[PDB]
């Protein structure tokens, strides 16, 4: 199928900057998600792949062909609304027959371009019912049909199982997989959901204010976090941060709580002059001691379960981390603790910045 | 079927187009048909499909002689190199008209057409038409087409000519397990060396209408009966540096000598020879800077192969190529010296180009 490129895309309505450059190619068959939060910019970047959006300045490739001021119609491309609907009145058929319909295309065409998605989507036993008569799920499977009855080169999904209930959203979100691989066909995914991304893509764009923070595979994204939100975004819960200042070459989070700096990071502290910075680090990266020994000291806040075990929530002067402890142990409000984190596992971000200080690769 | 073909002759007029071929094909064995274009390589399918008949010479099938028998009547599916779908007739229907043609009834049509497609993993695509679908599935309706009347032999020429580099490299693996999950006898003609030791049971290697060596992919790559064999075979393919035969001594030029390798000695004096050719494998030398102990050359050009270096390097008269350090420097004219260990060194006759054999270890 098709190989997209965005060039040096932006978006400005007027001073409000809704996309600023973004760069970023998808590839071939490729299942590529569109991370972030709320007003991220990663719908409009999708409105802007499908062309329902106009860029301000920038250009958009569909392989050879630069598509950037074409409209939708002649980008052949299939979009789901993250509030899709079906026409209640009309039966399954009809809903995926209606777009060919207005386009006055021949019975016989219509018929069979129906026949084959159906199939597809498997849905060839719902042809003549109701949406009253359907699932969620099952609903769902014919909004995507929908979608690719003109057949398209790219799949664009705009948060659609937003719709489901999140129960049936997990069943639902492997078996998209599953379409979006027999079919090929290059997919750009919008979600809010993490767990989603991580579970479904090839690749994630991580979005964060207009901007492509990060791009990479799940494993990358994950355990390679390029900027504190990154790190901050993925994970339930989420990589823990806590400030420190640099004093006298040790990292100082308390009067009572203060790290060596990882040795990996001695030489780019001492020559960038960075004196404000993030620790982060994950839940399952660390270890709940009672007492205060040598790590990051706090006093338990509270706990809840989560699985097999218990998530238990520390205060650090200012700040809350979460940290996985066996469901056996009993942690009580302001008890005194340390955290144990293995500095191999500790992510060290400017705070200003938020950039994660990086040493020479090995 | 197991099939042999006993001293197979094919003219138009005076052409020679098959040189007195005997090659016999086992049951459920997949044998490449490996050579240049012109080769004869082709028109030896096409004799064993029937559609050419022998100038002379005969084929059998199991133990029947087929000889004179058509394409349908011995039970083969061909598939061309330039095969084709019917464009206005859909999966199902390209697949089903041959069965159309012989006034195969209703049901009969239905169960193979479907069956042959859910073999293929096409089944899916049966009401598609050909512009519909990708060159890969394209390739499997003509897979599917060729087997519905329940073959005794596959004969495919050339046929993955369409698809791109990528994605033949992993669908010659699929057609390489559909043959030994259906078990049946194919025979598959290609000009590509690699795709042949990729996927082959046994590799014929054809040149000039003759059969050079038939062996498994490791007997015609490390143990070629013939010069052409050996050059046709990697890539880069086997070099080749003729020499003289003095005093023990092998004579490249007045700068270039070897002795013989010891393997050799006896066979080569035995004999009489005077002329030789010398092969060895680009992998098989270790390039070294500087005139010393082997064969000497200077350095004509390089470049990146993989994560290695491919060097070319003038032996005089001719050119061999040997592989290096991506990270080494050479330059044009560079002095060198290819270092070639005995063991790793065959020796051909310059007049028959066979490998000369010595006692066996």
């Amino acid at each position: 199928m098709v190989e997209i490129k965005l060039e040096n895309i932006v978006k400005k309505f007027g001073n409000f900057t809704a996309l600023n450059n973004i760069n970023l190619k998808i590839k071939d068959g490729e299942f590529m998600a569109l991370l972030g939060p709320s007003g991220s910019g990663k719908s409009t970047l999708l409105y802007t792949i499908a062309g329902i959006y106009k860029p301000t300045s920038g250009k958009i490739y569909f392989d050879e062909k630069d598509v950037t001021e074409l409209p939708p119609k002649d980008r052949n491309v299939g979009l789901v609304f993250q509030n899709w609907a079906l026409y209640p009145h009309m039966t399954v058929y009809k809903n995926i027959a209606f777009p060919l319909e207005l386009r006055k295309a021949p019975r016989e065409e219509i018929d069979k371009k129906v026949r084959e998605v159906a199939k597809m989507l498997h849905i060839d036993k719902l042809l003549n019912r109701y949406p009253w008569q359907l699932s969620g799920g099952q609903q769902q499977r014919v909004a995507i049909a929908r979608a690719l009855v003109k057949e398209p080169e790219v799949l664009l999904l705009d948060e659609p199982l937003s719709n489901l209930d999140a129960l049936l959203r997990l069943e639902v979100r492997a078996e998209l997989k599953r379409l979006q691989k027999e079919l090929g066909i290059t997919t750009v995914y919008v979600t809010h959901d993490q767990a989603e991304a991580l579970a479904m893509a090839d690749r994630i764009a991580v979005i964060r204010e207009g901007e492509i923070l990060q791009v990479g595979t799940p494993d990358e994204v994950y355990y390679k976090p390029k900027y504190k939100f990154v790190g901050g975004f993925l994970g339930n819960p989420p990589m823990n941060f806590v400030e420190a200042k640099v004093e006298d070459g040790k990292l100082v989070i308390t009067e009572k709580s203060k790290l060596p700096i990882p040795k990996q990071y001695v030489e780019i502290v001492k020559e960038t002059g960075i004196t404000e910075v993030i620790i982060g680090f994950r839940p399952h990266d660390a270890e709940i001691v009672k007492g205060e020994g040598e790590g990051i000291v706090g006093e338990v806040y509270s706990f809840e379960p989560l699985g097999r075990e218990q998530i238990v929530t520390v205060s650090v002067n200012d700040s809350i981390v979460k940290v996985f402890a066996p469901e056996g142990e009993h942690f009580s409000f302001g008890e005194k603790v340390t955290i144990k984190v293995k500095e191999e596992l500790l992510v060290l971000f400017d705070k200003k910045t938020e950039k994660a200080l990086e040493f020479s690769k090995l």
